Formats: C-alpha cells, sequence, structure tokens
C-alpha cells in the first residue's frame, strides 16, 4: 500500500508515535517519506546482506527475521514479511522498539540525514489529526 501524507499521519497517530520517546508526529512522517516514499511494499538490500523492509524500512540483521541474513536476530520477533502489510501495526510496534534503543530515530539513516533539524511539522501541516 502506498499511503497518502495525511492518511500516514493520522494512522500513525491511532498508533501512538506522536511525541513517542518526544518524537513529534512529523518526524515520523518525514522518516517514512524519505526511507519507502510511504510504500508499506517497500524492500531494499543493503551492503552487509541484510534488507530492510517496509514503511519504516526496518533492519533484518537486527529486528525481524527473513531466513537470509546469516547470524542476524529478531528482536521484534517476527517475520520481516510481516513489516510489508497494508496495515502497520507491525511497523510500528518494532519502530517503538527501535527507537527505546539507545540512539533513538538516529537508527533511521533517511531520518537523521534528511529530517533531523529540519521543520519535521511541515509533514503533518495540513492534515486532519
Ligand atoms: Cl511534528
Ligand atoms: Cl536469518
Ligand atoms: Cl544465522
Ligand atoms: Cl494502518
Ligand atoms: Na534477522
Ligand atoms: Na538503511
Amino acid at each position: 500500500k502506498v499511503f497518502g501524507r495525511c492518511e500516514l499521519a493520522a494512522a500513525m497517530k491511532r498508533h501512538g508515535l506522536d511525541n513517542y520517546r518526544g518524537y513529534s508526529l512529523g518526524n515520523w512522517v518525514c522518516a517514512a517519506k524519505f526511507e519507502s516514499n510511504f510504500n508499506t511494499q517497500a524492500t531494499n538490500r543493503n551492503t552487509d546482506g541484510s534488507t530492510d523492509y517496509g514503511i519504516l524500512q526496518i533492519n533484518s540483521r537486527w529486528w525481524c527475521n527473513d531466513g537470509r541474513t546469516p547470524g542476524s536476530r529478531n528482536l521484534c520477533n517476527i517475520p520481516c514479511s510481516a513489516l510489508l502489510s497494508s496495515d502497520i501495526t507491525a511497523s510500528v510496534n518494532c519502530a517503538k522498539k527501535i527507537v527505546s534503543d539507545g540512539n533513538g530515530m538516529n537508527a533511521w539513516v533517511a531520518w537523521r540525514n534528511r529530517c533531523k533539524g529540519t521543520d519535521v511539522q511541515a509533514w503533518i501541516r495540513g492534515c486532519r489529526l
């Protein structure tokens, strides 16, 4: 599913991401924009042989099982395919675990390089929330 911007903001808000660990909703929408272009089905292979999955491009080396990342963990206790669903629940629950990890949203490279330090509230402007 390719979400609309405000559609995704509302989904993320209902799932409790607004101000989760102090990260306002626009941070999460911005991250999704530049990680996946709002496409839940996005998959991208990484140089280390892991793969990133879903609307927040969550990685198989640590967070989900894809059966093809030797030595990896599955800290969200899910198949990586669960991160590709049109329903964002699994991605949200896993993202909450990731961001409670020590580095916060710096775990997301697109957030760090394209959202951090910017006017992220622009990503929710105009939306009915
Ligand atoms: Cl915001
Ligand atoms: Cl594996
Ligand atoms: Cl293994
Ligand atoms: Cl949803
Ligand atoms: Na894994
Ligand atoms: Na990445």
